[PDB]
């Protein structure tokens, strides 16, 4: 029915500021990419972690269900691995249906 | 014969603490304007409906939403944004 | 001879309070823009005229309008900004 | 295999003045197979353009640039408004903070 958005985003700037070892304290404000899935099929989302210095890593995958919003934390990403902190990288967002995907 | 913008917009963040989408109709008719509202964990809500006349613009508020229901404060959520004619959205 | 942007942009809000547009023309003809002003409750305002010269920008601060007239402050206004040739637009 | 972007983008504000930082930066994503040859030229209001600043964003690789470490041609002088085209080969993504 409903489709809006896209099956391809990419943000070119991420960055988890290199806080220690507990949790990413109140102070500073994370990166957080929004997805909204509008349509009426679950959206299996991918991942891909791009660096300046290194191959990229993923897929990361999740789920958003039809008709669904979620927000995902960079620093919550953690399979294949978790993203280096202190660390410049990109993402690739891919997903078998459309969805939209903000950054804030 | 000012056509400018697109007839559905979906802005992926909201949130009310424990805010606006302007919109613009640049053109000739009135727009009839449909949010829906969705969320991480439940069906969507709407249609809210409102009017952007002819040549002129709106500022939406979401907190003023009531009707089929208020928006719940300190909640995420998501909306679509549809129109008849054209019209251009922001959100700051 | 780079041809990049367009010629018609919209700002949907716009409110001085009781603020910036930056143009960029990286074409090889100046641009003659023409900013509508929209409003909640009245009739648009304009045409505000004005000329980004080839392969240069320019900052219109909404504040320093005033032909054919100043814009209210304390209100919630909307523009559209019109070109002959394409620019690129951000607020 | 993944083309994702495009190959011109313009930026259309620019200005130079315990942990965070605001120098003006451009990060390029280049998803793609083949490194991106990327020329950057600088905007102003009231001279003719500069550039190319030329870089390589490699295949499968980020890059941030900031406006601040740019010098062949010359360097951007500070306090000084300017925009700027970031042309490529291949198709990138570019966001400016």
């Amino acid at each position: 029915s409903l489709s809006i958005g896209r099956t391809c985003w990419a943000i070119a700037e991420g960055y988890i500021p290199p806080y220690g070892n507990g949790p990413e304290p109140q102070f500073i404000s994370h990166e957080t990419v929004c997805i909204l899935n509008a349509g009426d099929e679950d959206a299996h989302v991918e991942i891909t972690i791009y660096y300046s210095d290194k191959e990229p890593v993923g897929p990361y995958r999740l789920t958003v269900p039809a008709r669904r919003t979620k927000h995902v934390r960079f620093n919550d990403l953690n399979d294949p691995a978790p993203i280096p902190h202190d660390t410049d990288f990109a993402s690739v967002i891919q997903s078998n249906v459309p969805i939209v995907v903000q950054h804030t």
